[PDB]
């Protein structure tokens, strides 16, 4: 099955000037926590923002042109990619906007986070039908000495 996993700011806002601006350690520790193990698919502009493999994770990047960097697996398409991480459990969608937009028909199960937090972006999480996602997850944190944001955890399954 296919799985996004994303975090959004206020109005769906995922990105500036290719980084996320905000710092919350325990949304990167949930992030680790649910890809760890799986095979995780992005677009180039993610590959060059993250800046280096993410390490225990079958890491495949789209683009249109051939790859720059062997550690990782480069593909062409969105069926490509879908068929290079072969016969697993899970793939996790982790980003950009363009590449979320592509995955979201195939998805089944998204996981958000909800930052509390107003940022001017120029990259947004795709503006999903409420309606076709039932939430069975959602657990919410108070902003602390190392998170500056408040912020929620959701998981949504299709319904
Ligand atoms: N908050 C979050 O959860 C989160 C998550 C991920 C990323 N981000 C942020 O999102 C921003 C990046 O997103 P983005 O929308 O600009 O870019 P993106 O989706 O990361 O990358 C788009 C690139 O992927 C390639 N590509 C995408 N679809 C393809 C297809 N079907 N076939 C072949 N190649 C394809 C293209 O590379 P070529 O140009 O080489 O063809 C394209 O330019 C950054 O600001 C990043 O920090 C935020
Ligand atoms: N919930 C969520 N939060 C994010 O920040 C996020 N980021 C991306 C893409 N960008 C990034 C940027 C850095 C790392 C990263 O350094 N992760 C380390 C975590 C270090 C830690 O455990 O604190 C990793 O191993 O996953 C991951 C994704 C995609 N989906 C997301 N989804
Ligand atoms: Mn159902």
């Amino acid at each position: 099955m296919i799985s996004l996993i994303a975090a959004l700011a206020v109005d769906r806002v995922i990105g500036m000037e290719n980084a996320m601006p905000w710092n919350l350690p325990a949304d990167l520790a949930w992030f680790k926590r649910n890809t760890l193990n799986k095979p995780v698919i992005m677009g180039r502009h993610t590959w060059e923002s993250i800046g280096r493999p993410l390490p225990g994770r079958k890491n495949i990047i789209l683009s249109s042109q051939p790859g720059t960097d062997d550690r990782v697996t480069w593909v062409k398409s969105v069926d490509e990619a879908i068929a290079a991480c072969g016969d697993v459990p899970e793939i996790m969608v982790i980003g950009g906007g363009r590449v979320y937009e592509q995955f979201l028909p195939k998805a089944q199960k998204l996981y958000l986070t909800h930052i509390d937090a107003e940022v001017e972006g120029d990259t947004h999480f795709p503006d999903y039908e409420p309606d076709d996602w039932e939430s069975v997850f959602s657990e919410f944190h108070d902003a602390d000495a190392q998170n500056s944001h408040s912020y929620c955890f959701e998981i949504l399954e299709r319904r």
